[PDB]
């Protein structure tokens, strides 16, 4: 060294590290990209628990994304910006498991609450190299350190044998954990508090999130926690280990390997690529909104069933941020429900209502199909194309997203946690999606992460002051369990999610404003009704 | 002796009596037969023609009430006594009323037919707000009303047997029927334009005769206030039939074919068959009558259900409605917590005991559904959302639902439809507050009785009751019930299934609202029929 900014430089345990000067509109930042926490999953260590990364020598070069897991790549809409925006940004490698941190330039002087981020992708595919999550707005703006990892998604980080010793299950989610151990151990390096650590993430990244929650070795290493658009139950983010075997044995007959040893030690013979081209034939229906390769229930990671340990666990501890965008189903209509596409306004048949409620409810038996069409039908226009189209979107987005998160927040409130819960309105200027899909799964993301602050990006001086607002309310939830500004309280005031009074706020362009019930009749249908219609039929 | 009270009819001749409503006289013509009184033998046999008569018989009076089961809830509080026998009881009791204008009409009238409700098991054609004065008199109508035979004496069924075959009540109606066709131009009528109106168990006979097709013949528009002949409530199978007479005799001691049990039976002293009445239903109940008609496959060649949904009614036009609170009355007659004499705040528990009590028939997975349905989930545990909810429950399983049904079929099969909601409380109510508008409390405003100033009513109420009134009778003249003549847009339009409109009767002007609680009557409609069938 000695010509170097000497401001960039770190040591890990791991060892020395050179990060970068990133430009945010504000002022500087500093990053550092591509830090190696475990050592490669590769060859004999593919589907098995990560081990820590062994300490490299000379000084690492962090100024760069590393490479993305090796994922299924979306070419539904091939170079349209509103799905190119998720695919991955840097090569797709099993040799993926690195992470980035953001912080202050010059680095903090008091130790800083830290923020980490678990990205969604439906356990399937994701990056925190994407572009929508970049970290420099929050560690500018609001100071805040920020941390996002690679975890291993589809078979790679979740096909399970249950109850064997080279394919346990739920790897994925040790990957996280163990982010998060580095982060304990190392983030001080950097001007960060490891005593106090938030995670958020979306959709999957929320439910992964809510695991981290309900297994006992991760909660000492973090102490609040952010669920957007997802939760760890409900009926996409785990499987049954009975279903889990069943999955990784079909898979392994797909690709030609047909003792659990000698089925996974084929497996490991067998190309990234060809893994990949056969995930997705394993669903047992015809379904949108699941995925083959989850979290499974293993008696270890997790001792139960999320919905069993959301319903008896001790939550006094416990501050929660959870919440909806207002679309949660529309996104998913238009990568299977026959009438649905993103170029013309999918006003849809009643016939094509019904096959859609079959999709997306694949569980359903035909009663409760009946029940779902039922509920959702407009007897006053029970053929109407637009009314059928929007409640198609309401059903998915109900069933996956809305009323899990609703039961959720319930029970976390019912068992001692202070529980804030919001709606998110807005609708981006810049949504390359069509009108009728509302405000999308996923698009309340790069407002907390304070994009709209990048003046290239063009949108609307009120959508900045927007995102601003919301930067606040995460990082004021992450510094004190309380999105609040301790000052301002001529401002509308978020109170906490009850059973009783049940308050949650909209999040749009207007000032906060407090409503009661999150789809209450709908959900009790989700919550309640259903789960006894089915055990019965 | 006046001539205008003095009618020939075919059996013979008659002395009515000139009566006052506030605007002038009315001829009325009371207790007139139309059957041999179905006295011994004739017991739960078919009614037969009266025989003919000798002189003037003396038609100033009401006659007797058909013997039937007295209310003594309350004893002497009016909301209770309105409904009970006001004359004595007796088998001998198959006579009807006519009322006329004075003088006796020049040209043919259109004819009102009201047959009473009463669950089946009660009511009478003498009771004061059936009072058909004041239509008479305001409108010029000719109103008919006749007794019928309830309980076990118009319903007990034996079904297939010659001497107890079912129904003999509504053949009963249908004989009165006939007899306004044989004899009502003698009064100023119009045969050739018969209304019948009817509430409750009556609306409910009303709709069987649009179903029975010898009726057909006798009456050319209907009126269905609160009541359905498809629903829970208004028939039962033959085999269900069957099984109560059985039990009903052997509570009475009655030991065997058909002709032996029910010769036992007519053995038995009236009281004796009315004290074990209520005793046969299945379950715990309310809003459940042990001695309904029956689906004899002969006056009701298939259940309701069945005949509203293959049937054509093309040239039929009926008015049918609901009361704003259909089930408040029935919870104070059985459901623990409630009681017309405090708010009946009840606890959920008491809620969920409430659902079996007023969906005897549910499954418990059928109960379960209604209690999620009607619970509101940001106040899971409010007492007045769970009292005003199993009231909602026990009104729309029962009336609303059933009859946005039967709105829906005849609507689609070709028949003109108008319905309504009243919801107007009337000051006179002695009920309490927290049942709002209770089952059966329009019929004094159809019936006009506000025009009476001795009853105490408002003056709006007066005007109400008039403006009611000429939708009825307008309805009665011309299968519509808008004035020919108002050309004013408050129109009244007709229910169909694509718009689903119907309009709101209350002090305030007609107003059109759209869907007669369509999504709650889907439940009740479409989806807990597949449900207890499932499981
Ligand atoms: C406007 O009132 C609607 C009150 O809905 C309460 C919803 O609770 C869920 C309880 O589950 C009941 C089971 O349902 C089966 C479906 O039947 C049709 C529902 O019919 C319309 C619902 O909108
Ligand atoms: C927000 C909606 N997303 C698209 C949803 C539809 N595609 C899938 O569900 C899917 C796709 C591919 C695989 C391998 C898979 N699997 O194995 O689970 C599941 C955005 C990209
Ligand atoms: C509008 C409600 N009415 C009262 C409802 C409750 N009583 C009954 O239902 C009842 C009462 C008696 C008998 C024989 C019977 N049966 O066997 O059919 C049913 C008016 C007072
Ligand atoms: C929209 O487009 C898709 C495919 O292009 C088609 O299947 C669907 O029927 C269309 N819907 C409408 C309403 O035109
Ligand atoms: C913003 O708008 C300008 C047009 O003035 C355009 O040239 C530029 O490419 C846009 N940038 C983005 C990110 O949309
Ligand atoms: C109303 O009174 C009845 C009898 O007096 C009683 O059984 C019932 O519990 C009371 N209801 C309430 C809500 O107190
Ligand atoms: C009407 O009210 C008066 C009291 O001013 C009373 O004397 C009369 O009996 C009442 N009539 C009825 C029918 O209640």
């Amino acid at each position: 060294e000695g010509r170097e900014d000497p401001q960039l430089l770190v040591r890990v345990r791991g060892g020395q590290l050179r990060g970068i000067r990133l430009k945010a509109p504000g002022g500087p930042v500093s990053a550092f990209l591509g830090i190696p926490f475990a050592e490669p999953p590769v060859g004999s260590r593919r589907f098995m628990p990560p081990e820590p990364k062994r300490p490299w020598s000379g000084v690492l070069d962090a100024t760069t994304f590393q490479n993305v897991c090796y994922q299924y790549v979306d070419t539904l809409y091939p170079g349209f910006e509103g799905t190119e925006m998720w695919n991955p940004n840097r090569e797709l490698s099993e040799d993926c498991l690195y992470l980035n941190v953001w912080t202050p330039y010059p680095r903090p002087a008091s130790p800083t609450p830290v923020l980490i981020w678990i990205y969604g992708g439906g356990f399937y595919s994701g990056a925190a190299s994407l572009d929508v999550y970049d970290g420099r707005f929050l560690a500018q703006v609001e100071g805040a350190v920020l941390v996002s990892m690679n975890y291993r998604v589809g078979t790679f980080g979740f096909l399970a044998l249950p109850g064997s010793r080279e394919a346990p299950g739920n790897v994925g989610l040790l990957d996280q954990r163990l982010a998060l151990q580095w982060v304990q151990e190392n983030i001080a390096a950097f001007g960060g508090d490891p005593m106090s650590v938030t995670l958020f993430g979306e959709s999957a990244g929320a439910a992964s999130v809510g695991m981290h929650i309900l297994s006992l070795p991760s909660r000492s290493l973090f102490h609040r926690a952010v669920l957007q658009s997802g939760t760890p139950n409900g009926p996409w983010a785990t499987v049954s280990a009975g279903e889990a075997r069943r999955r990784a044995t079909l898979l392994a007959r797909l690709v030609g390997c047909p003792n659990d040893t000698e089925l996974i030690a084929c497996l490991r013979t067998r190309p990234a690529q060809d893994l990949v081209d056969h995930e997705w034939h394993v669903l047992p229906q015809e379904s949108i909104f699941r995925f083959s390769f989850v979290p499974v229930v293993d008696g270890d990671f997790l001792s139960d069933t999320p919905e069993a340990l959301i319903n008896t666990g001790d939550f006094q501890d416990l501050q929660v941020l959870v919440g909806v965008v207002k679309d949660e189903g529309s996104y998913f209509l238009v990568y299977g429900v026959p009438g649905f596409s993103k170029d013309n306004e999918s006003l849809i048949s009643r016939a094509q209502f019904l096959a859609g409620v079959r999709i997306g409810v694949p569980q359903a038996s035909d009663l409760a199909a009946e029940a779902v069409v039922l509920h959702y039908t407009d007897w006053l226009h029970p053929e109407d194309p637009t009314h059928l189209r929007d409640a198609m979107s309401a059903v998915v987005g109900d069933h996956n997203v809305v009323c899990p998160v609703a039961q959720l927040a319930g029970r976390l409130a019912a068992q001692g946690a202070r529980v804030y819960a919001y709606i998110f309105e807005h609708r981006a200027s810049t949504l390359t999606w069509p009108l009728w899909m509302g405000v999308p799964h996923g698009y309340e993301i790069e407002f907390i992460f304070g994009l709209p602050l990048d003046p290239s990006l063009n949108y609307t001086t009120e959508e900045r002051i927007f995102a601003q607002r919301l930067m606040k309310y995460w990082t004021n939830f992450a510094r004190t369990g309380d999105p609040n500004d301790p000052r301002d309280s001529k401002s509308p005031q978020w109170p906490p999610y009850t059973t009783a009074a049940q308050q949650y706020v909209s999040l749009n362009l207007k000032p906060l404003e407090v409503r009661r019930g999150l789809r209450a009749q709908t959900c009790a249908f989700w919550n309640r009704f259903l789960p006894k219609l089915l055990s019965a039929t």
